[PDB]
């Protein structure tokens, strides 16, 4: 395990880097949660109703 | 006290009625709570901001 550890670690760093790059280019690193989505959509609906 | 209890009770029912009448003519019996006021005003502000 200790022998495989270093190379596995470097590979994990690789896949973290690429997941981060996609998070930068496609979503512009915008934080997202379910509650934020619900609240924003509810207000859009309320403006429409007004 | 027990003697006055009956007449006082009836009078209390009556003034409950008159408080209700003022509630009818001047506020149209519109129910009001602090939370309702706050929520409505917040949405008005959000419409203004939109």
């Amino acid at each position: 395990m200790s022998s495989k550890l270093n190379e596995t670690t470097e590979a994990i760093q690789r896949e973290l880097e690429e997941t981060t790059y996609q998070f930068k280019v496609q979503y512009n690193e915008q934080p997202m949660s379910a509650e934020s989505y619900l609240a924003a959509s509810l207000d859009d609906f309320k403006h429409q109703f007004h």
